[PDB]
């Protein structure tokens, strides 16, 4: 599988969770919409390595990482508001 994204406000919220995302972990877009993250069991890890990327502004790419009983590539790619430059979030790539 490849291209689960899931993607975050700075304040931690999931502001997209597409179909792939859907696939790989079996809860609906409009069900964990404005949600935190960190809230959702099993994102606990995944939500706290968001924040830090967040608060230090520099790409994390993990590789052999492991979620349920599978081992998955995950990046967090912090981004910033094109006009405003304000750090707006973090998008999260997960692919097998």
């Amino acid at each position: 599988m490849e291209t689960a994204i899931i993607t975050l406000s700075k304040d931690g919220r999931i502001t997209e969770w597409n179909k792939k995302a859907e696939q790989l972990f079996g809860l609906k877009k409009e069900n964990v919409l404005g949600r935190r993250l960190k809230d959702l069991p099993d994102f606990e890890e995944i939500g706290s390595v968001a924040e830090s990327v967040f608060e230090n502004k520099e790409p994390v790419f993990l590789n052999m990482y492991k979620m349920g009983e599978r081992y998955f590539n995950i990046r967090f790619s912090p981004f910033r508001n094109a006009k405003t430059q304000l750090l707006e979030g973090v998008i999260i790539t997960i692919d097998d």
